[PDB]
């Protein structure tokens, strides 16, 4: 199952301690990739550490703040010391009027970490980028707007970024995940997470595994024509 | 009737093209008009413009990527002419999107208070004319709905409309110099065989503003002649 | 003599189903802005019912009957049309089981557009406006509906425009009648709450946006679908 | 006695115009990943091909002769997969001027729609399926062609969706593949000059091969997309057309 075979890449997945990204970590690792994920605090990353070996997963688990350039800079240059050039990557890490800053936030730290890994991926004329959305299930109407915000700038900006650097054989893609079942999702009310299976043609919530063989699929040589894409993993649910 | 009278409305990059078609435009619906250009020769440009067509209102100069110069212009107008109740948004392809998206939502978020007082609103944002230029001209459209559907929902409840208007290939000044093969090209992808006119973005923002457009919100109306660019 | 300094004066605008509703609504404000107006229903009763209204509202044309998915009722009424009236150079259709609702009426749409177009064709000019559905099973047909309705409407555009003929759709929202105001007061508010705007459109708010797709303003205007839902987004 | 875990193995799949390019390629890869592959053409000599080419790369399965604009033709085709294999589980649905898109994409959809409820049957009863369906390639080349490729995918990402939903609660998916520029017939005999400019519109610069529309629609299959559905996959090498 060559067009699967992610050996002898090295793969960065960002937030990586707990439901989506810890179950995108595994997956690569499964798949051969040596895996680097990251946490914000050394309590995560040691974590990380620690589920990567329980599975026999080559890699490490590091601290990585996506805000700060210093963070990312020196992050990569501790993953070339050890490793070598991060060629996956995987960027996974409320009130009416907060849906700008937020939005504006993450796409900036998007910018930010895909500029940076970047100038390895050209070198080696060879990458995959995928972008994680975030997950459905905020309150209120305050929620849906965020949501629908997130999800159309992230739609957008993986398109672009796609094209930028399509000539250099470097994917950019996107999973858009609705109602999956982590921590977030088990913790809110019991009303809301009903009502938002009502709204679920499958009837189940999603579990973090079926967004992790998305992204395995994607970073593959089998989805190497697969581009500019946003691939939502939603059980039938499209919210708007 | 569908008067714009006793309005005041806010169009910035008025001194040519689209934003002056649309500032006549909205002058020859009755509102009072405030056109603004990025130096004193614009903002000249437009006050003389305006006076020739019989339009009341004035130009001035306004950079939207500055909290000062917006504030200050803001309340130039309101201690002279009042709240501006219709504001229309005229004025690598990462840091352009993201400098275009934060100059709306600075602008936007000064001029809602007005509108939140008065309970009635219209914005309006006009998105950029027709592989690098596609790049940057599929981005600058797909950000701009995202925003205007994300601020519609949030001063819905306020009785203020914020809608966009994505236009395609629009004879203007830039369009006027490009070269024939790409000309040809261009218009072999539009349907309707033809350029548009600034006058039939105007007459879209136009409608937006009136009475009748009070139940459309959150939508990008494209005034593209039928070619679609994703 | 009277005319109109309005945006359709002089023209002839068919509209189907345009015996209440959203129809009706359309069909007063074509005529409020100087169009003579033919209005279309199924039945013999409903067409004389828009003759009444239209004649109440001061507006010149008729009702008459029109069954859209009958290629002859097409042809004959538009025929019936030209002889008395003019050439129709403005039309707006309005007239588990979501596959045959939107084939059937996707298949009728094209019908009545394609009847239309020769008309059209002949005087370099013209407007077609397809009104879409108003709001689970009814979440998945009406997604359905507009999705079909958005692909149409910019195909059709395409094939037609060179032509100077724009093709348009509008796709409304939740529309206030009847149904909606006699819902339990738990249901409606549970319903406003998925609206930014807070309220209900009304039946007019549809019909100024199809005056205005209409007018010569618009003429750049083609193959979109302008959706007039109070900023309430569903597919 | 084998009892298989995360894969295809003992599933039947149904492959609508599999004697060439990327219906053949699809069919392949269903059949490397461990699926019986039933592959259809609408004549006997296409059929004929598609045993063949199924026995020389090892796959199990059989060619045979389906109309899909026909009751009579999927009934009777359905019947006999039932009688000699079982129930097709997996169900891939693969089978010039502006004014042609109407009666091209009504005539698809309405066979999309016929196929679809015919399967549906046998993996309601099995409560599991795959169905995936393919849209067409880009087919000629000026404003012709790409308002047929437009309306043609417009058609297939809405019916997609509604469908999606109308089976969602069978755990059966419903999801489409978009592809772009592939290599193909079409393609190949194109005038040289044409194809730099036609590249220069693909930001990887180059043209799909048909075995990377099949490794998608093979994911799609998998266990692994349980929660994929109402989805339209873009395979297009970056080149977005609507
Ligand atoms: F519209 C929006 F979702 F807020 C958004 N912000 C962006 C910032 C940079 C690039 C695209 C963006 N899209
Ligand atoms: F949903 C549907 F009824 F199948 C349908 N029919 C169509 C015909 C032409 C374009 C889209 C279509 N969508």
């Amino acid at each position: 199952f060559q067009s699967m075979s992610l050996q002898g890449k090295v793969a960065l997945v960002t937030g990586a301690s707990r439901g989506i990204g810890q179950a995108i970590a595994l997956e690569l690792g499964r798949l051969g990739a040596v895996v680097i994920g990251t946490a914000t605090s050394a309590s995560g990353a040691e974590k990380i550490a620690e589920t990567l070996k329980a599975n026999g997963v080559e890699g490490a688990g590091l601290v990585l703040d996506v805000s700060s350039d210093e963070s990312v800079a020196a992050t990569l240059e501790h993953i070339q010391q050890h490793l070598g050039q991060p060629l996956i990557v995987v960027n996974n890490a409320m009130k009416d009027d907060e849906w700008f800053d937020v939005v504006n936030t993450n796409l900036n730290s998007l910018y930010r970490l895909s500029k940076a890994v970047l100038r390895g991926m050209t070198k080696a004329r060879w990458g995959r980028i995928i972008n994680i959305g975030s997950v459905v299930g905020a309150m209120g109407n305050a929620g849906q707007t965020n949501y629908a915000a997130a999800k159309a700038g992230l739609e957008g900006f993986t398109r672009a970024l796609a094209r930028e650097v399509g000539s250099r054989a470097i994917t950019v893609n996107a999973v858009a995940p609705g109602f999956i079942d982590t921590d977030m999702t088990r913790e809110l009310p019991e009303a809301q997470r009903e009502a938002l299976l009502g709204q679920i043609p499958l009837g189940r919530l999603g579990q973090a595994e079926e967004i992790a063989k998305v992204v395995g699929f994607l970073a593959s040589d089998g989805a190497a024509y697969v581009t500019g894409a946003t691939v939502p993993v939603n059980g039938g649910m499209y919210m708007s």
